């Protein structure tokens, strides 16, 4: 038994809701919460933006030390970082961007890193700005994440699409 409230179950692992994962974080304080990172951990926008903003810049100042040391991760690659307020730890994952012309063939690869934790709270990869067809993600997510993952998809419209084309 675990906190998250309200998600519609899809398969036996895979949960969703209509919500700001920012907002399901601050609730639940999950064990892991899934940023939709990029190689250079700038959190600009979307959950990214939203994620980094609630922790008042300090998800930004922790990821600028991290690529001073490490240097960029991989498209499809993660890092374990603090969660700060937010979450135990943020769970950084890059799924391909395909407004920056990236492999969209990169998004199972990118969703295996959630194999790594038993329970997350996640957005849907390369979804929004990312560029990727949503209705794939969910189902590469579906096919691919074998742990516990609830996903928190801001859009509205967007929830309802899903949900309505799942197979
Ligand atoms: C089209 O919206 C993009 C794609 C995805 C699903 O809507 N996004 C989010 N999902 C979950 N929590 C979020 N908080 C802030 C943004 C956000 C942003």
């Amino acid at each position: 038994v675990n906190s998250f409230s309200g998600y519609l179950k899809l398969t036996d692992n895979v949960y969703i809701k209509n919500a700001d994962i920012v907002e399901e974080a601050k609730k639940v304080k999950p064990t892991v919460v899934v940023n939709a990172a990029n190689v250079y951990l700038k959190h600009g926008g979307g959950v990214a933006g939203a994620l980094n903003k609630a922790t008042n810049n300090a998800m930004q100042v922790e990821s600028d030390d991290y690529i001073a040391t490490n240097g960029p991760l991989k498209v499809g690659g993660s890092c374990v970082l603090s969660g700060h307020n937010l979450a135990k730890h943020c769970l950084h994952v890059v799924g391909p961007n395909v407004n920056k012309g990236e492999d969209i063939q990169l998004l199972k690869s990118a969703y295996e890193n959630f194999n790594q934790h038993e329970v997350l709270l996640a957005p849907l990869l390369s979804a929004g700005i990312f560029g990727a067809d949503p209705i794939h993600s969910l189902r590469v997510c579906v096919d691919t994440v074998r742990t516990n993952v609830y996903l928190a998809v801001f859009d509205k419209n967007l929830y309802d699409k899903l949900v309505s084309s799942f197979l």
